[PDB]
């Protein structure tokens, strides 16, 4: 044994999307807001990341946050989003996982009925809900950013074989490009993998040439790092089902909180009776995020609504992660 | 198997007299001073301290700590001390246990020859100097809060024995009754341990609620709560021995570093020891502190000396405790 | 960090005593019989008793065990109990422990209305019978070793105080003199603890080799090792309480299984209490055992009966124990 | 918290390809070899592998081991290998961390040289010898089952584009299939995972068709679940660089032991200098297996040798995996 370093983390997988929630190894982090931190971090420890987020420990497709201290008064704690590629602003199915811990584990004191609680993002300050059942945690609500639509048709170039063929972009939190099944062949299942994920980061990547489009408000993030694809469920209680690309050429387990909280945008204006309605968004791997909204905020430029999307997170197992400062991969190694 | 609560502490010991290290399973306490955090913890979350630091998962003895976020200027992280009995605004093999640990796991970026990490009690920020020997940990030197005789002798009473006459009253982090061996008739030894507990918390209490105890700042404090009693040494090395009594009637297997701070501060106000001048504390437990005497800086009413003590802190183990909520005794127990 | 050897056990309590059962660190014993993998323990890693059970780690008290592979026909998996002082051949709430936790944590399948767990002491393999509600444990019944009357009376001795007179000695998986709290002029509470331990084991000492103790099976025992004395209780449920002296001098907070279990196993030869017959025997801390005398069977010399004591314990955290080479009391130390 | 199930592994990687020691969390598993509580294993416990192997816990590419009671005498402990698709008979990057994990925690103890150590598998006894420098390993050399070629050319059929093309197939515990850079066009590296690792599969399961051979001695294990790929190296101390594929379609992240324990065959009978000559054999990633032989075993029906693999693994942090019961993929899920 030697180590040199030793990081504490709870895993969880949020409707597949795992998370590993790092709770105790970093005590302080400087920065006033979580964005001050975060830079602090992506600056000073950084690849602490690497290698929980990277092999032998993680894999491609990990995800994960960091508990810390709140600065900002309100209640609660600050968290940091991380994938193998840096970190996200927001992740959702990140606010679910964190919350659904944080209670379970003790850290927010719980309620009988449900227990909000309000986490500080490098993005806006987030609001989950968590519906207990007496004891445990049933399923979170989590409140998410005005989401709208950048452009209406879309179509550009796809290698093999048609060529063309219309599309669509949005936002989310985070921008989005969304396709139908019908114009490359697929099937949204397990077996055919690389198809998707070969074709996801080469359209990722081939508009953000010059279609890059800046959202108005916030002039920093610009054009795709999240490429998606609809189909409509195969599992009876669902109404779609839908797969997301994005982290270094990575992909989403979970049907895409940021990606759902921007699709059933467009339905909104598209006439599929609007407010308080039920929808069920259903992942590749086939499992349920419900969606629905409330406040549909136009304002000029664009027109948004402000999503509140639902998910369950399970704990996988407490770590206890160790650093031989021998091992030459001690911290990633990327494939 | 089902707790709600579960909490990553890090057992380690200080020349004996162990320290559970609280790291993980809460993560925020807005506070400002690292007193206004104690407060909260006592008005609040003090069922932690009942469950760690009694039975069954503590012992009558045995002490603790928490790492927390600053808040305060530098300050590399923040601890608050605690015990069977509350919390101490000061504990120098605590402190020491808390350095030691920090480097140990990398929760602090070790350099090689010596290692500068400052913590908040808030019995002021407190200096420990870490020495690293290439690889590992030599030893820790904590710098302490300045410390003075306060009052002198005065005059002692009975219960039992014999109402009896001269001791001494001096402060070091907190306030401390110094008395001889001879002059209630004891031996420093585990034989006799059971008389020196059953003794010292009766005198705690009834040289308190008599008396005069108060701070030139910081207010508040006005409570001794730490006896101390000293004998020669059955050690060529060591100079003095000393047993400490105070929580409940729990008492300590280092020389108390605290304990031995406030003690050679009321020597050279003697002249018996100047500034360097060699000093070894020692305890019940053949367990020694390398004591020295720095500089002088009086205390906004009486003269007072900062003293550096010095000590070792061993890692004895990782825990994740957890609750069982039908557990009755699941908040500890008392006896 | 640096620790070379890293144990992993499993708090639990067992109505307050609590037990450290070791579960990972050391996968093998070839042994034969639970003896001769106790033997082996002690003759070479006996060096973990002292890590666990003394401080830093431990304390005076504390108590635990180790979960094996069986060797045994059937047995689910077999068990050594140790504590501060040694090696217990046999221990009611040890095993009341053991058996929860090894269903809590899914190491047994957990049936639903009653759980069957076998185990070797080798104190006779036991039958824990763990009552689960739908979801969580109830409650063990574990079912001990024939228990008889041994000797009868006998004489006590002086050293302080007086020679005095009449007591008894019984077997219940371990020896036994049970004396009133009368005899000597004890009252069985938290005040007087210290006279309790400093009699057993003074006690203990000189009614040892100076008598005889024998087994009429297994030989080797040849040691009583155990005081229990005994007065009515502060509790209307209860029907006596007592309090139990072993090990260095450590106390029993439960009414000690092995120790109640050899107790009643002298009534009914007395006539106070037959088969069934409610029985409820208390500690010195406000907790009670449920026992119950089901089953006659002599034992090849003296006439005997196997009783079934009942009880709880809850998991009280998870402990990864590590030892730094460095680290002076590495294997704890005595005091 | 619920979990009803709680696992406690340990983490290593092997030059790079990981492997999950499970330590705690199943005391004794029935049957008398390895492969006898293994066929208990897989028909009792069988899928607690897939939670622990599959996502959201493990990936496709995660291997493990299961450390268990001995039941031979000899001495040390049992092993059980496991990944994605079941269990492994034997798999040297497995003998090689199990090795390094058991000296680095404890369980074997230690010497000042090297300390040999036989651990029981399902297959063959397995001899590592693990040198150690004063106090921690630096590389273990495992010694393997005689390894040996079934044919000399191969060539079959590859779907695009030549369609032809001499290959290769020989044993190494398990049967192989080696081919060369030149053909498809590939270059081993991290860029091109997709082609070899597609295009591998199709190899794997239609040379299942009837050229499947049987080995003389042991008739159960037929036909090939290994492919393999040479080219040489881009690391300057290395002579060789080839992956391996299996397991569902995983990949090896180390030069494969069992894989190279065969390769470095052929060269013995091939003019290539023959015993006790030096060879590193390099990963598709980039780290090293030192290879070497001794004894060239002919016996008539093939010509053999008993093959020397060394390497090095790290530990890579402490699990203590849970399973929810509500948790609806609380076990695996495949993709
Ligand atoms: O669900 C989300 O919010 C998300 C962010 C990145 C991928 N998914
Ligand atoms: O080491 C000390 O200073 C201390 C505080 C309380 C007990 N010992
Ligand atoms: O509960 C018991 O039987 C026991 C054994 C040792 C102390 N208590
Ligand atoms: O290295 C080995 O022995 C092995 C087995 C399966 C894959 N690699």
């Amino acid at each position: 044994m030697k180590f040199s370093k030793g990081i504490h983390a709870i895993d969880s997988h949020t409707m597949g999307e795992p998370t590993r929630i790092v709770v105790g190894g970093i005590p302080q982090i400087n920065g006033e807001t979580m964005a001050d931190k975060k830079k602090y971090l992506e600056d000073n420890l950084d690849y602490v990341r690497t290698a929980l987020m990277h092999e032998p420990r993680g894999h491609n497709d990990m995800f994960g946050s960091i508990i810390t201290s709140s600065n900002n008064k309100e209640a609660d704690f600050g968290i940091i989003f991380m994938d193998g590629g840096g970190y996200l602003n927001m992740c959702g199915h990140g606010s679910i996982g964190a919350a659904t811990v944080a209670v379970e584990t003790g850290m927010v004191e719980m309620v009988e009925p449900v227990t909000n609680i309000n986490m500080e993002a490098p993005a806006g300050l987030i609001k989950a809900k968590v519906m207990v059942e007496n004891e445990k945690v049933k399923e979170v609500s989590i409140t998410n950013v005005p989401s709208f639509l950048y452009m209406e048709d879309a179509k550009l170039e796809v290698p093999s074989l048609n060529k063309t063929i219309t599309f669509d972009i949005s936002f989310g939190g985070s921008f989005f490009a969304i396709i139908h099944a019908k114009e490359l062949g697929v099937k949204v299942e397990t077996s055919q993998v690389d198809v998707l994920k070969k074709l996801g980061i080469e359209i990722r990547d081939l508009i953000n040439e010059k279609i890059k489009v800046q959202h108005p408000e916030l002039e920093h993030i610009k054009t795709v790092d999240l490429v998606e694809i609809y189909d409509e469920p195969s599992n009876p209680e669902a109404t779609y089902k839908n797969v997301v690309i994005f982290g270094q050429g990575q992909v989403d387990r979970s049907p895409c909180g940021t990606g759902t909280s921007a699709k059933l945008a467009t339905l909104y204006k598209k006439g599929h009776l609007k407010i308080d309605e039920k929808f069920v968004y259903e992942s590749i791997t086939g499992t349920m995020f419900k969606g629905r909204v409330l406040e549909e905020t136009k304002v000029g430029e664009f027109d948004a609504i402000i999503p509140e999307i639902t998910g369950g997170a399970y704990i996988t197992g407490f770590n206890h992660f160790v650093i031989d400062p021998e091992d030459p991969l001690k911290y990633g190694f990327t494939v």
